[PDB]
Formats: structure tokens, C-alpha cells, sequence
């Protein structure tokens, strides 16, 4: 398979990227260096992950070393929920740029549709534990994202964790200037997302699949939860193809015309996860993997469920 997918801004995006949520700051610089050395050209970042400075050290070193040129990298970050007001978006983007050692981002996403009260805390809570909303709305946050394109800070803008009605809301915005290029959503065999994916794809929006391995390192994991990497049925497909279960889980979204962003800080796994362009899942394999859907989510958060714009039900 071809390495890149065409976006509706006319740029090409690598279909495989390195995830960085939970990558410890003392490990992520090496992880990104190794990733670039073994062929990765897309890194998925976010301010809320608290490691963009260290990601940036790696990017800058590999550019300085001339392992890669900047035009060949595709760096993605995301606007956190406490920065949805008009007067905060540009500074949030610029902080990310400064940390990542970048003059521009290839793609900047609204991380979640929900705006929260600005301040130091990423999840401001009331005394009963509910997130404190801001009275920002999706559409005005989108207008702020559009300004970043028009200032040269970002090449593409998109959304993340937007449901069907929220994507539609963005597409139907009065005076819409730039369509979202990407909707980044959780997607794997236990949360196959057929409905949302077809809607977005039909609208020319590329979907990126996050937590493709089921995020085994998620901090809220419980022992009872299903485990993709350990599922007998997925292991059998991997065995048949002489690949690892992770490699199957990465190739699966690729064949659905998705971008996929597995995270690792383990050098051997960073390389393993890139070796997914030399085998094909059959249509029967694809349908079989799709059949494992159970509407099971890594990423959800009880404290945010009453926000007017919380995306999931
Ligand atoms: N937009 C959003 O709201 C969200 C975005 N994301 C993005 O998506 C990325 C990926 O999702 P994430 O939730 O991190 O989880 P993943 O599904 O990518 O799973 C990461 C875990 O899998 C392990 N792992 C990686 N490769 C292998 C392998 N070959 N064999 C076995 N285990 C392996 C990692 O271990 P180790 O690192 O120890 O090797 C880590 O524990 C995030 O890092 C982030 O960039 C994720 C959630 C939400
Ligand atoms: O969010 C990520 O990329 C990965 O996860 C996170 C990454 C972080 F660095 C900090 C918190 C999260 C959480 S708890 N994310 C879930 C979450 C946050 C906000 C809302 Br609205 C709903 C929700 F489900």
C-alpha cells in the first residue's frame, strides 16, 4: 500500500503515524528518533499529553541531522478543551509550535468538541466533580481554527471525537471557509465505527483511528475489559498471515482507507508496527475483524458527560 492519503486541503498525509499519549517524557525523544529512523513520517501529538517539548527535541534533532526534511514530516497536534475561546486559540497553537520546534503544523485538531473553563487545570471541576464548561460553541471554535490556516500557522485543520451531528454542524456552518480535513476518532475491532466512518468519508473527511491496539496502557484499564492484543480470534488471523496481532490491528484500519496512529515507546515495537505495508488482509479477514464490534470505548470520561457537547452516548 501507498504510504499517504490525499486530504481535502490538497496535502498528503502518511497513513501510519506514531502515537505519543502516555509516552513518558524521558522516553519519548528516543521513541520519536527511532520512529523517524525506521520510516515514520507522521507523529500524533497534543498539548494535553504534556510531552510536546520532548517530542520536539527529537523532531529538531532529526531535521538537524538531515535524516528527513521538514516537508517530508507530517506533525499533528490538538487544541485542548480549556482553550476553545477566540482569544486563546492562537496562543495555544503557538505554545504547541514552540514546544515541537516547528514553524507550522501539518494538521491541528479540535481535541474534543467540549470547551472547558480556561485556567491552569486541564479538567476544571465543580465541587461535585462535574467539568466546568465554557460557553463556547463548536462553530466559533472552528472559525478560530480557520484563522490559524489564514495566518500560516497550520496547513490543515480538523476535529477529533466529533459525532455525526457535530461533524454535520461543522459542515453546515454559515460562512464555512475550510472544511475539516480529518476527524480523529477511536477505532478498532471492538469499536468499528462503521456509521461515523462512512458519513465522514462520504463528506471527503479523512478518518484517523486512535487507540488501534485498544490502549492497553490506558490509566483506567481494568482486568475484566476485553483485550484486542490477546483475543484468540485476532491472534489466529495474525498467525495465518505470519504477522503479529499488533500488525493485523494496524493493517485493518489502513485497508478501510483510515489513517492509524499506534503508540509505542519500545524500539522493537515501533519498528514492528511500521512493517505493515507488505501484506494484505482478505475481504473475509476484514469482515471477520469487523464482526468483533462490541461498541467498547477506551476513551470516555464520566466527569464530562453532562457537558452540552459531550459526544458519546
Ligand atoms: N484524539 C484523541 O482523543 C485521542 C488520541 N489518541 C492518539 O492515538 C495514539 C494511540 O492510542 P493509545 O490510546 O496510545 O493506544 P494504542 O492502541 O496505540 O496502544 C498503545 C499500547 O500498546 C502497546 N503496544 C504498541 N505496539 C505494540 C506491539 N507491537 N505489541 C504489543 N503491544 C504494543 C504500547 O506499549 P509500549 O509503548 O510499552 O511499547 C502501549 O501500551 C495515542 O498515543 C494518541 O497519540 C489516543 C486516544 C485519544
Ligand atoms: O484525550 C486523549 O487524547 C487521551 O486521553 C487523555 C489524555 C490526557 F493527556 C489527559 C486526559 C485524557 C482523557 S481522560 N481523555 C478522555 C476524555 C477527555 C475529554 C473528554 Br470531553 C472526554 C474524554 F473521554
Amino acid at each position: 500500500m501507498a504510504s499517504r492519503i490525499l486530504l481535502n486541503n490538497g496535502a498528503k498525509m502518511p497513513i501510519l503515524g506514531l502515537g505519543t499519549w502516555k509516552s513518558p517524557p524521558g522516553q519519548v525523544t528516543e521513541a520519536v528518533k527511532v520512529a523517524i529512523d525506521v520510516g515514520y513520517r507522521h507523529i500524533d501529538c497534543a498539548h494535553v499529553y504534556q510531552n510536546e517539548n520532548e517530542v520536539g527535541v527529537a523532531i529538531q534533532e532529526k531535521l538537524r541531522e538531515q535524516v528527513v526534511k521538514r516537508e517530508e514530516l507530517f506533525i499533528v497536534s490538538k487544541l485542548w478543551c480549556t482553550y476553545h475561546e477566540k482569544g486563546l486559540v492562537k496562543g495555544a497553537c503557538q505554545k504547541t509550535l514552540s514546544d515541537l520546534k516547528l514553524d507550522y503544523l501539518d494538521l491541528y485538531l479540535i481535541h474534543w468538541p467540549t470547551g472547558f473553563k480556561p485556567g491552569k487545570e486541564f479538567f476544571p471541576l465543580d465541587e461535585s466533580g462535574n467539568v466546568v464548561p465554557s460557553d463556547t460553541n463548536i462553530l466559533d471554535t472552528w472559525a478560530a481554527m480557520e484563522e490559524l490556516v489564514d495566518e500560516g500557522l497550520v496547513k490543515a485543520i480538523g476535529i477529533s471525537n466529533f459525532n455525526h451531528l457535530q461533524v454535520e454542524m461543522i459542515l453546515n456552518k454559515p460562512g464555512l471557509k475550510y472544511k475539516p480535513a480529518v476527524n480523529q476518532i477511536e477505532c478498532h475491532p471492538y469499536l468499528t465505527q462503521e456509521k461515523l466512518i462512512q458519513y465522514c468519508q462520504s463528506k471527503g473527511i479523512v478518518v484517523t483511528a486512535y487507540s488501534p491496539l485498544g490502549s492497553p496502557d490506558r490509566p483506567w484499564a481494568k482486568p475484566e475489559d476485553p483485550s484486542l492484543l490477546e483475543d484468540p480470534r485476532i491472534k489466529a488471523i495474525a498467525a495465518k498471515h505470519n504477522k503479529t496481532t499488533a500488525q493485523v490491528l494496524i493493517r485493518f484500519p489502513m485497508q478501510r482507507n483510515l489513517v492509524v496512529i499506534p503508540k509505542s515507546v519500545t524500539p522493537e515495537r515501533i519498528a514492528e508496527n511500521f512493517k505493515v505495508f507488505d501484506f494484505e488482509l482478505s475481504s473475509q479477514d476484514m469482515t471477520t475483524l469487523l464482526s468483533y464490534n462490541r461498541n467498547w470505548r477506551v476513551c470516555a470520561l464520566l466527569s464530562c458527560t453532562s457537558h452540552k457537547d459531550y459526544p458519546f452516548h
